[PDB]
């Protein structure tokens, strides 16, 4: 089969919704080439979806995985729930579990990966369902303990601390989503999230201010999306209710809810130990993720292998080919 990245509509996959707890779940869907050996979970991140995994899903069904990338809560054909109970990561981990046996039966067992958002929810994910998840691997997201505080993020970068994730102040706020609203907005939001710049270079996004709305109007292309995939992401995203950003954003406004369930289970629930394969592929000029943000992530794992990718944030992508094959050699170790 060809291994190319999916195009938009791309006819090597199917593209489905399941019910699943509650919520109407989209999803890719790859057949494997041969027999099935195992079945593979993707779980992209923000602002992504499904279709973030292009570049891995027919390499991964190539050599013989079922591969299901679900768009996740909030995103694309997937409902986006109200209720921000239902974007914690143990929920979502759940979704995930229950969209995963869908698959491969209540007792079947999944490869699970993850980027970005979807690296933190893969990790909990494993962390909830270790009779599930029997490998798992992250891009870009490190692993972090289980919150035994809840201080509000606005305290936190008020002290001087995390003040690479201050653009999330913005996120969680009304800004974006009741600016970026319709397919014209989305397509300029898309250009600058994907690396457009406006005349003179300046960036549509930072890390510390969030997205920069005057910039909006004159950002250029993205060198990390061709003009098809821009379209297909404005295209998805519009399939959301409007705000569009509603779901996505969701995402940050979770905090106290995550840390009031990891509060428990750092009391009371289990400590934070992996002991199934686990691989974590860092992006070297990843500034929101930065590879020295994992340093002490090796110690709750029995079985951990590191790799790491000359790539920006987007290194799915940006390094497709090198993301494939660190992860398909790591399956041929972790799996036999
Ligand atoms: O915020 C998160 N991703 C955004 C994704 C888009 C990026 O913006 C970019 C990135 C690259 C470029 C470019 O190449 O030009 C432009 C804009 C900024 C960060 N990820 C999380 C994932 C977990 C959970 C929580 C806290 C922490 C760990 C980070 C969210």
């Amino acid at each position: 089969m060809d291994t190319s990245k999916l195009k938009p509509n791309d006819p090597r996959v199917k593209y489905e919704t399941k019910q699943i707890r509650g919520k109407t779940y989209s999803y890719i869907l790859g057949e494997p080439a041969g027999p099935k050996l195992e079945t593979v979970v993707l779980v992209h991140g923000w602002p992504d979806m499904a279709f973030g995994w292009r570049h891995q899903i027919p390499y991964l069904m190539s050599l013989g995985f079922q591969v299901v990338a679900p768009n996740m809560l909030g995103y694309a054909g997937t409902d986006a729930p109200r209720d921000l109970s239902q974007f914690t990561l143990k929920s979502v981990s759940a979704d995930i579990a229950e969209l995963a046996r869908s698959f491969v039966g209540q007792d079947g067992q999944i490869v699970l990966g993850g980027h970005d958002w979807g690296g933190a929810v893969v990790w909990r994910t494993a962390y909830y369902h270790p009779e599930l998840v029997k490998a798992v691997f992250s891009v870009c997201t490190p692993l972090h303990p289980l919150s035994a505080e809840y201080k509000p993020l606005e305290d936190i970068v008020a002290a001087g601390h995390m003040l690479n994730f201050k653009y999330q102040l913005q996120l969680k706020g009304p800004d974006v989503e009741a600016r970026i609203q319709g397919k014209d907005m989305l397509r300029r939001f898309f250009r600058a999230m994907f690396g457009g710049r406006g005349p003179n270079g300046e960036a549509g996004f930072s890390t510390s201010d969030g997205v920069h709305f005057d910039v909006l109007d004159k950002i250029g292309a993205p060198p990390l999306l061709d003009e098809q995939e821009l379209e297909y992401y404005v295209e998805q995203y519009a399939l959301q209710e409007a705000p569009e950003l509603r779901g996505p954003l969701n995402w940050y406004r979770t905090r106290e809810l995550n840390a009031k369930d990891e509060m428990d289970r750092a009391k009371n629930g289990p400590p934070l130990r992996f002991e199934m394969p686990a691989l974590f592929v860092a992006a070297s000029k990843d500034n929101a993720l930065p590879p020295a943000m994992s340093k002490g992530m090796d110690a709750f794992y029995k079985d951990l292998t590191r790799a790491e990718v000359d790539a920006t944030h987007w290194a799915l992508t940006q390094a497709g080919d090198e993301v494939n094959r660190v992860i398909g050699e790591w399956l041929n170790k972790a799996l036999g």
